């Protein structure tokens, strides 16, 4: 299991204002991040917070609780992508404090458009089709804001999977800097 | 994995009078909330309580145990929706203390009419069909009360799934204010 | 997991010091016996102070429920019952069995009473034995309700033939509970 | 998760010499009961022990390890049936200390003959068939001893499932007294 | 779940009293716990006897052999008491207790038989394993012969099929020394 | 069962700055290593770190989070292969601090080209085919760098599975020294 | 349930420098032994270590991580077979310190040649067929070294499963002495 230092390794790094977001985004792991963001704010609302991201994405609602909590709290939340940051992972990465969004040299980042599904009555399909296009609209606006791109460019570039290297992501505005050595 | 601070992260935020309702509403997670509400009432019946909600809904009986506990206890129960609050989740959100029901900019809220199912004898189907139509009326009455809407509007807007943004939810009365930055 | 409180109890152990016990979900031997143990412990801690049993249950095992019911009557303290969410089948009987005048629910709780359910397979001779046993259980359970609600025996039998849902007000008019609590 | 008032609730009642036997009887839960009986004997070989039984029965061998441990140790082991005590559950109840075998008003007790099954060679069936008829005789002898009934009555009444009320079980000898309110 | 004694679990509490429990089917992991408990007790006191309670239907021969050989290897005498049942490896481990200190309780059941196995593959490989299980059969019979005092050919014959035994029968056979009834 | 020393055995060896990477490479075990690497850097950024590897490989993104963290942090991260180090495992071994890459006499190391798969629209297949071809090139560049081999040799020798002994791995540059006795 | 002594039973025997290897050999249980061997060395690099073995075999790579760690460390690692030591289990037993490899009277030991399997391209089959023939050679060399037999005898005697008694294993060189009573 998770090794100990009585702290587990992650509790020990939480004192350093470090939070890890690992794996598929889902309601329960997302709320752990929220709780850590809220806890760290209370410990010190001025000191920066560092959110490490290695995720392929997941639930839009689950990510939005993370994204909105990052913006809502007083401390700046830096984001660093290690390994990969795809879909909601990439949106959370772009959502970090301005100038404090990083990745490492071989990180992979991918952005695409929302995925969903529904079945039932045509009237109900209409409701959910409109809800997913609105979610698509709103998520593109968040990207445009943090990257500086026009919404129409984000919508076009995310139509299909678009993978990005560290350098490409900086050119895009998805991150600020590729870190190499401390 | 629940991190530690010797409290775990949620026990640590429980002292600040913060309770989390995450995921599908069901008897056991619903009863934890009830117990947390009662404990906080005993710790201090005057200080407010803050209930964060990221839930797609679930059991009406489990949800009503939460709803009735929120009203029953002396302290005001504020509600903040992060991520999503759909079906029973939206009712618990609307049921928070007057003026102290919030959400974040990208929260999604959805209201609809109750869901159910049964199989057996026609005589038994009649009994259970009448019970769910009774719940449908009772739940619409609860929404009308907390939102200020006329009952016939609630019945109309909840016939099918109806999604709402933060701004829309404020105009509807479902919440009081969209929080953006602390 | 179940959250923690300092002077270090988990939330339910912390409310147990306040003599509050929770019965959640389907009634079965193991969760039912936990309730029994909590009832017995609280009796030894103080045989005079009331005990509060919160119920949110759809029912379950008749024998498992009966271990709870008989423990409630057996011990000296009065066991109040409050229905939150729902109290159906064995859940409703345990609710009805609370100390006289101290049986409550909350405004939107739902309560349901019906007749016992069972099943068996085997030889006709063996079916006969178990059919008689479940008919006996039905008689005694209706007698428990009649006693605690004040209703005539034949009325309970009549009303439990099919599922019968009740609101808080209905349950008070019926005798199933004493009072609908709203605000402390 | 068992609540904490620092003992877990059952450990706290274990100090009070109360042991709970719940659910299907099987080697592992049965051996816990055995362990609790031995520990309590070591803590105090004179004080009574109270064994609550809410069980539908189960393995005879696992139950017999409990039955024989109850008799072997010095303390008297009282038994109280709550909920139900059927098959091996009823035998463990009947096997409690004389005059100290109880139930509550709505407890249900059921006695019957043993159940089994086997497959293989006819010769092996014969061996195991003889083994279960021996267990059936031995178990009837255990009931007859503790209830006071004649052996042939036990054999007669256990041919099929036989349920008993509290009052009936007292009249039969399966238990001594139906408890209603504490003293 | 295992109750606590104050902070001991019930079994660790009885381990101080030099008691070890062997419950259920014999397999590598539960078998090694017993070995470790035996080794620990030898280190705590190499002279005091050890009490091994056995309620098992048997299991792996290799797993059982690690217990048997550890019982003989260590200096303390390993008393054995059967509660419930002791079948197959369970009965061998019981018979393997220190001479004069092998017990059971009145309603214990013991069963002895020949080893069970299975294999599939090439005829050459079947031959290798068929001879290995016949060697295991010979060796296990010799262990029974040693501890019971019976001749080897009698063990082979009596184990051809499942053979159930009562406490009295097991004493007559040499499988155990005495049927304990009351402390 | 993790044995105890008030440490579990791995927590005790973490103090001697030893980290174990065992089994298939995946986000969660990979991030544990990242956390241990960061923790050890903070305790002492100058003392070397010893990373034991017994792995057949696994997720490239998960491994790269380990790889990039090894280089990013201040301490030299020694690597010792015990048992096996194949695919991503062999890359992590070769990526250790120069001159401090070891194995034991019977360790097996294997290098090959990336594996992947996808299904869907031809246009989407095209996107991911180019992405895995990009990863293949970048990984060959990493091996070439740490082993000293020319890029075209790595491409040639990794076309199919290529197993190496300790001695072979030293001649190749994959490791620096075969340890025998301390 | 592992009983407790405040040590669990196995942690308590670890102080006496006893390690248990039970069941199928696999990466995770194998690395625990490695970790315990390294810890005992650090606690005292001169005092002997006692490794009890009751295993039917398992992974060659996982077993080799154990074997090489036994040789690498300074202390002598005695080995005692209780119950059985088959396949990799028998190799680890034979690999114990010279003169300090034991068994108990009814232990069974079995040696055979390695097993493997593969599917795919004929070219890939060729690569892996050569690798398992190489592993077969390397493992036979290990037994030859520790047993004193010529390699060709080991290869021949392991062509099929070969079971051994305590006395047989001693004449063969697989173990040094059959312990009976302390």
């Amino acid at each position: 299991l998770v090794p100990m230092v009585a702290y587990d390794i992650y509790s020990r790094l939480l004192k350093e204002r470090i939070i890890f977001l690992v794996g598929q985004v889902e309601d329960y792991m997302a709320n752990l991040v929220v709780a850590q963001l809220l806890f760290l704010e209370a410990e010190n609302p001025e000191k920066d917070i560092h959110l490490y991201i290695n995720s392929p994405g997941g639930s839009v609602t689950a990510g939005m609780s993370i994204y909105d909590t990052m913006q809502f709290i007083k401390p700046n939340v830096s984001t660093t992508c290690i390994g990969q940051a795809c879909s909601m992972g990439a949106l959370l990465l772009a959502g970090g404090a301005a100038g404090k969004r990083y990745c490492l040299p071989h990180s992979r980042m991918m952005i695409h458009q929302p995925l969903g599904g529904f079945q039932g009555q045509a009237s109900d399909i209409e409701i959910h089709a409109k809800e997913i296009l609105f979610i698509k609209e709103r998520l593109n606006q968040i990207l445009a804001h943090h990257t500086g791109q026009p919404l129409d460019v984000i919508a076009r570039d995310t139509d299909r999977d678009r993978f990005m290297s560290g350098d490409e992501a900086v050119k895009y505005g998805l991150i600020d800097k590729v870190m190499t050595q401390r």
